[PDB]
C-alpha cells in the first residue's frame, strides 16, 4: 500500500533512461545500485520500470507466482513476431505450460547418449574446411554448427537433413528481434525478423507435409520428435494445429541455438585469453577420456569438471540473457516498498553475477572460484543464467551436453589464441550480448 521503490530522475521528459540504458544497461545498473542500493524504478518510453538487484530482491521474482507477476504481458512483444501465434507467451501460461512439457520429452539420459556423437560427428565434420591453422570468426561458426547439433539433436536426422548453415543467417535475424528497440516499442521499424519467420516457418512446414504425406497411411515406427507433436494433445484433447507445431518447432531450435552460440564464443574467448587453463582443459580431456583420446561419451561428461566451471564461469560473466521481466498485475512487496500493478518487474543475471558487494574479483574469469565457499552455493539467487522458479529453463542440461561436446572436440583439433592480445568487448546490439570482432586464432592440436 506505502511506499515506492526509489525513483532515478531523468531529464529526458518521456523517454526517460530508454536511449542511455539501450547503450549501455550493465553499467547503467552498476551505478543505479551504488546510488539507490538493490531496488528503484525508472521511466522509460513513458513506462516504468522497477529492477530487483541481488538475491534477496530477486527472490521476488523468481518466488512469484504468473498471475502476480506475468511474463507474456512483457514477452508476447519479443517473442510471438518470433515463433508465431499460438504457442508461448502468446497463449494462457496453462497453455505454454502443457508445449513445456512436450518439448521435454526429448531432453534426458536416453536421448543425450545419442546426442553426444551427433554433436562430435557434426563438429568434426564443420571444422574440416578451417584446415591446420589460421585466423577465424569463431562465433559465426559456431552459429552455423549450432544449427545443425540442435537441428539434429532436438529436431532428428529427418528435419536436419533439410536445413544448413545458411539457416544460422535466418537465426540470427531473428534473435536480432530481442533488442532494447523491440522491447520497448511497438513493431514498425526495421525488424526483418518477420521476414526470416516467414522462411522458418515456410522450412518447418515442408516437414510436416512430409511426414504427413506418410502420416495418412504411414504410422512411423521410427522414434521421432516432430512425431511427438503431431501425434500429442492437450488436456482438453484437442490436437495441435499445423501451425502450433511449426512454431514449437522454431522455438526448439532457436532455445538450443541462440544461447548456446553467444556462450560457446565467450567460452573460445576466455580460453584464448587464459592459456594455463586451456591447457589443463586438453590435460583434462586426456585424464577424463584416456590418452588416446578415444570418441565421447555422455559418461565422460560428468567427470570434465574443470571444463564443467569454465561453462559455469562463462554463464556467470556474460550470460545469454542479460535480463528477465515481468508485469506486475497485482501489488508486490520487497525490502520494505510496494510495487504497484503497471510496474515492469525486471532481474538482471549479469549483473547479479558480478556484484560489487557479492563476488570477490567480480570482473576476472576464474573458474576455480567454486572450489571454495560462492554466491552461487552460498545464496539462492546471485547466480540465475537459467533463471529460478514456475519460469526456468528445461534445457540447462541439453545446453551443457551440447557446449561441453562442441568444446571437448574443439579442445581436441585446435589450441586457441588471441590476436594481438585483443579481447573481445560486448556488443549490446542485442539483449543477447555477442563479442566484439570475435575472431580467434588457431593452429592444430598435438
Ligand atoms: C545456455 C543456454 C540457455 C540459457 C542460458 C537459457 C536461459 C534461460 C533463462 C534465463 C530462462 C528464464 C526465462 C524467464 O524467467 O523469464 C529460460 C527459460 C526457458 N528456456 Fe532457456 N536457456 C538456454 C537453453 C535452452 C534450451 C536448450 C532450451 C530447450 C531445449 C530452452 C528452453 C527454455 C524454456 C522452455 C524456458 C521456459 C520459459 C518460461 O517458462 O517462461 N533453453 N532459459
Ligand atoms: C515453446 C517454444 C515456442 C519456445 C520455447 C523456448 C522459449 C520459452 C525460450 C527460448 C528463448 C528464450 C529462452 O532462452 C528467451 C527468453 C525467455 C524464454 C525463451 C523464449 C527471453 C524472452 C527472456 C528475456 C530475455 O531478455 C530475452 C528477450 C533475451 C529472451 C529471448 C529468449
Amino acid at each position: 500500500k506505502g511506499k515506492l521503490p526509489p525513483y532515478i530522475f531523468s531529464p529526458i521528459p518521456f523517454l526517460g533512461h530508454a536511449i542511455a540504458f539501450g547503450k549501455s544497461p550493465i553499467e547503467f545498473l552498476e551505478n543505479a545500485y551504488e546510488k539507490y542500493g538493490p531496488v528503484f524504478s525508472f521511466t522509460m518510453v513513458g513506462k516504468t520500470f522497477t529492477y530487483l538487484l541481488g538475491s534477496d530482491a530477486a527472490a521476488l521474482l523468481f518466488n512469484s507466482k504468473n498471475e502476480d507477476l506475468n511474463a507474456e504481458d512483457v514477452y508476447s512483444r519479443l517473442t510471438t513476431p518470433v515463433f508465431g501465434k499460438g504457442v508461448a507467451y502468446d497463449v494462457p501460461n496453462p497453455v505454454f505450460l502443457e508445449q513445456k512439457k512436450m518439448l521435454k520429452s526429448g531432453l534426458n539420459i536416453a536421448h543425450f547418449k545419442q546426442h553426444v556423437s551427433i554433436i562430435e560427428k557434426e563438429t568434426k565434420e564443420y571444422f574440416e574446411s578451417w584446415g591446420e591453422s589460421g585466423e577465424k570468426n569463431v562465433f559465426e561458426a559456431l552459429s552455423e554448427l549450432i544449427i545443425l547439433t540442435a537441428s539434429h539433436c532436438l529436431h532428428g536426422k529427418e528435419i536436419r537433413s533439410q536445413l544448413n548453415e545458411k539457416v544460422a543467417q535466418l537465426y540470427a535475424d531473428l534473435a536480432g528481434g530481442f533488442s532494447h528497440a523491440a522491447w520497448l516499442l511497438p513493431g514498425w521499424l526495421p525488424l526483418p525478423s518477420f521476414r526470416r519467420r516467414d522462411r522458418a516457418h515456410r522450412e518447418i512446414k515442408d516437414i510436416f507435409y512430409k511426414a504427413i504425406q506418410k502420416r495418412r497411411q504411414s504410422q512411423e515406427k521410427i522414434d521421432d520428435i516432430l512425431q511427438t507433436l503431431l501425434d500429442a494433445t492437450y488436456k482438453d484433447g484437442r490436437p495441435l494445429t499445423d501451425d502450433e507445431v511449426a512454431g514449437m518447432l522454431i522455438g526448439l531450435l532457436l532455445a538450443g541455438q541462440a544461447t548456446s552460440s553467444t556462450t560457446s564464443a565467450w567460452m573460445g574467448f576466455f580460453l584464448a585469453r587464459d592459456k594455463t587453463l586451456q591447457k589443463k582443459c586438453y590435460l583434462e580431456q586426456k585424464t577424463v577420456c584416456g590418452e588416446n583420446l578415444p570418441p565421447l561419451t555422455y559418461d565422460q561428461l560428468k567427470d570434465l569438471n574443470l571444463l564443467d566451471r569454465c561453462i559455469k564461469e562463462t554463464l556467470r560473466l556474460r550470460p545469454p540473457i542479460m535480463i528477465m521481466m515481468r508485469m506486475a498485475r497485482t501489488p508486490q512487496t520487497v525490502a520494505g516498498y510496494t510495487i504497484p500493478p503497471g510496474h515492469q518487474v525486471c532481474v538482471s543475471p549479469t549483473v547479479n553475477q558480478r556484484l560489487k558487494d557479492s563476488w570477490v574479483e567480480r570482473l576476472d574469469f576464474n573458474p576455480d572460484r567454486y572450489l571454495q565457499d560462492n554466491p552461487a552455493s552460498g545464496e539462492k539467487f546471485a547466480y540465475v543464467p537459467f533463471g529460478a522458479g514456475r519460469h526456468r529453463c528445461i534445457g540447462e542440461n541439453f545446453a551443457y551436453v551440447q557446449i561441453k561436446t562442441i568444446w571437448s572436440t574443439m579442445l581436441r583439433l585446435y589450441e586457441f589464441d588471441l590476436i594481438d592480445g585483443y579481447f573481445p568487448t560486448v556488443n549490446y546490439t542485442t539483449m543477447i550480448h555477442t563479442p566484439e570482432n570475435p575472431v580467434i586464432r588457431y593452429k592444430r592440436r598435438s
